[PDB]
């Protein structure tokens, strides 16, 4: 139905679902000296197990790495959330040059790629799903990947893409522990915004990291290796697969630090 190619990008998703038009659309371009320094705010808390994850799987628009959340183990907590929200998958948005690839940009400034951490309000909602229609359903966490030196942690994950280069296919991804793809620093910007993939539901309180991680060109060059098609079709490239910034309207981003 909706990709990230010229027939079925983000450019064109609003013809499919009005709500892309929506009053907090996410991502946005953070001007930092334009958010407001939050002390009220708590401390946000990541607080994962080392081996809850399940699987890793090329879905056809981003490789996905979803996690067991039957329980309250792998929350995130503090900041700008009310209550622990459940970790159930991350995942990535990446571009085929070092100047493009992450959603959310900072100063008008892009990342070469972007991790998701996507957490759901297991307290007020029954499934998943149902939490991902509703305003305060989702709180995700936003970490930046800049290009440098090699990620040692990173190294388990991307030596794992090659099993799923092809839309559809999946991996057993036991015992990694997403907390191994945080920066040393929990400061963050936060602002009301939504799902950043169809239906676009302004479910999501947005939580991005100001530090970046950082990866090796090598390890950028395995994901951009991952292919938008099946094993039979012709081999079109995952790359770009990225929502760019939308109209703030006058939302206000808060920050846990002053810039
Ligand atoms: N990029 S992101 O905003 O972090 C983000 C967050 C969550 C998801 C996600 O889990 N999927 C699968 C379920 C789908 C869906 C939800 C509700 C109703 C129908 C379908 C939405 C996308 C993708 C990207
Ligand atoms: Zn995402």
């Amino acid at each position: 139905g909706w990709g990230y190619g010229q027939d079925d990008g983000p450019s064109h998703w609003h013809k499919l679902y009005p709500i892309a038009q929506g009053d907090r659309q996410s991502p946005i371009n953070i001007i930092s000296s334009q958010a407001v320094y939050s002390p009220s705010l708590q401390p946000l808390e990541l607080s994962y197990e080392a081996c809850m994850s399940l699987s890793i799987t090329n879905n056809g628009h981003s490789v996905q790495v979803d996690f067991n959340d039957s329980d309250d183990r792998t929350v995130v907590t503090g900041g700008p959330l009310e209550g622990p929200y459940r970790l159930k998958q991350f995942h990535f948005h990446w571009g085929k040059k070092h100047d493009v690839g992450s959603e959310h940009t900072v100063d008008g400034k892009s990342f070469p790629s972007e991790l998701h951490l996507v957490h759901w309000n297991a307290k007020k909602y029954s499934t998943f799903g149902e939490a991902a229609s509703a305003p305060d359903g989702l709180a995700v966490v936003g970490v930046f990947l800049e290009t440098g030196d090699e990620h040692p942690s990173m190294n388990r994950l991307t030596d794992a893409l090659y099993m799923v280069r092809f839309k559809g296919t999946k991996a057993q991804f036991s015992c990694f522990n997403p907390k191994s793809l945080l920066p040393a620093s929990r400061h963050y910007w936060t602002y009301p915004g939504s799902l950043t993939t169809p239906p676009l539901s302004e479910s999501v309180t947005w939580i991005v990291l100001r530090e970046p991680i950082s990866i090796s060109e090598r390890q950028m060059g395995k994901f951009r290796s991952l292919l938008f098609t099946s094993e039979d079709d012709e081999r079109i490239h995952m790359v770009n697969n990225f929502r760019p910034p939308q109209p703030l309207k006058g939302r206000v981003v808060k920050a846990s630090f002053r810039a």
